């Protein structure tokens, strides 16, 4: 298991997000699908060139998978996945600017997307968030953080993905209602009724 | 015909725009997709509480139109259009916030949509740009830049379109490979294939 800091613009987000309160939470999972329809994107398009790219599965889809009793949600998508550089090194996409650009105009928190960090979102609800990918070109690993200015990396060597990503968000105690059915759905409804891949709810 | 100073950052950013040496240009018809896209998906969402949205038009589509002999580039669709006052003011997610630290990180172009403002890479490639508009609510109305610091807005007593925007390029002389059929064709095809909604190349 290897710990690292935070880029100190991210470490101050993270802050920001956690330290403040903020009433429209939900988009949180807009965020983490729009996250995963990109990712879906990325894999697709590099199949119509190479199809072979997916022979570690053919399905593009986004799983949303409440469990009450662990108070777990987790986002399941099957698109191109992070390498270990991209878990240690961020995503291009994260500049610093963009973080920079965001705290200031905060100080909407839906705005968020719109600067390429909605990612960071998921810690207005989750106390914990673990995140697991494989990538074609890479193994399969584990980054997880609950912020707090570091984040770890290891090998995963739970069940296999094939391909693709499980955003696992540890919910805080006051924040249960989105794993409710009825909440999710509405969630969806509102804000990802148009995304071009099948979002199914694994009900309980 | 009114003319607005632009808002000073708004301002510096076109000036930026147009002074600088950029590569990955094309990148200005990818920004122009993606907000008809969202234009749309806006449309859609309102008219599944009320039908009666959609007397102005039911068709949801974008269009791409190269006119060699005006050597304009036109982007419609038949998304939820601008008011006057969107016109005047600008939209509520162009603000100072996502325009101030993206010339920063300049100072890949390509960065540009992911901080609310890839409407203005239209200035990469044309010297004026005319945006025909209507809206449900409001009167059809056209907005026009050639940048130098000021737009007009002014009532379009021409030809009335139902709902929806055009965003008329009127490109510069040396940037006409955007009115080609297969460098339009290619340019969709890597960055805008899997847009949720027909897009249309107009043939000459
Ligand atoms: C979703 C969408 C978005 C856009 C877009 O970005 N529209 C804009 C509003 C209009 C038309 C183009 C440009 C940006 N516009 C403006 C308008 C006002 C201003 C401005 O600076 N106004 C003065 C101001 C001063 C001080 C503070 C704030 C504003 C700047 N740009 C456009 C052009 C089309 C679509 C579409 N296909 O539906
Ligand atoms: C498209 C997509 C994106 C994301 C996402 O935003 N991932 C990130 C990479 C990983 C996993 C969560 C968070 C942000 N991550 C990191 C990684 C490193 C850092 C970091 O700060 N590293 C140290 C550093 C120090 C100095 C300069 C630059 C980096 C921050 N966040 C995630 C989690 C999933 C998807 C998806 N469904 O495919």
């Amino acid at each position: 298991v290897e710990t690292f800091a935070f880029q100190a613009e991210i470490a101050q987000l993270m802050s920001l997000i956690i330290n403040t309160f903020y009433s429209n939470k939900e988009i949180f999972l807009r965020e983490l699908i729009s996250n995963s329809s990109d990712a879906l994107d990325k894999i697709r398009y590099e199949s119509l060139t190479d199809p072979s790219k997916l022979d570690s599965g053919k399905e593009l889809h986004i799983n949303l998978i409440p469990n009450k009793q662990d108070r777990t949600l987790t986002i399941v998508d099957t698109g191109i996945g992070m390498t270990k550089a991209d878990l240690i090194n961020n995503l291009g996409t994260i500049a610093k600017s963009g973080t920079k650009a965001f705290m200031e105009a905060l100080q909407d928190i839906s705005m968020i997307g719109q600067f390429g960090v909605g990612f960071y979102s998921a810690y207005l609800v989750a106390e914990k968030v673990t995140v697991i990918t494989k990538h074609n070109d890479d193994e399969q690993y584990a980054w997880e953080s609950s912020a707090g200015g570091s984040f770890t990396v290891r090998t995963d060597t739970g069940e296999p993905m094939g391909r693709g990503t499980k955003v696992i968000l540890h919910l805080k105690e006051d924040q249960t209602e989105y794993l409710e059915e009825r909440r999710i759905k509405e969630i969806v409804k509102k804000h990802s009724q148009f995304i071009g891949y099948p979002i199914t709810l694994f009900v309980e």
